[PDB]
């Protein structure tokens, strides 16, 4: 289904956003 | 229908947010 | 109905967010 | 329902994070 | 009910991330 | 299913992020 595919893409983007947030936090902490 | 179309547009925006986040994280690495 | 309308409004909100973070990614170039 | 409500709350928080990112990037340039 | 629960937890965390970014932006303004 | 598991993982990652930026925000005060 198109909706199921969109959810998969949204999950993948959330994980990429999470990883970028963690890199930014490391930049401020260091 | 219209619900599937809205989810495709949500997914598109999420992909663009994830890309921007990766760009921002890369700027904090120089 | 209003289920469709809710996801349509979510699509608009995240398009606004995508615009915002594209501008932030550009602002870090300067 | 509950998923749409959570998307809306996430969108509102993203917008506040975007505004703060803008002020931070602007600070780095004067 | 798992996906709705996960979305509620994501929304909770985003509210807290937003609070922190607003504090950080205020620090850069003073 | 799998998509529920993906969002459960995302929830755990963003709670870690909220924790990280709580510390960063309070470090910007002294």
């Amino acid at each position: 289904g198109e909706i199921a595919q969109a959810f998969k893409e949204i999950a993948k983007a959330f994980k990429e956003i999470a990883w970028a947030f963690k890199e930014i936090a490391q930049a401020f902490k260091g």
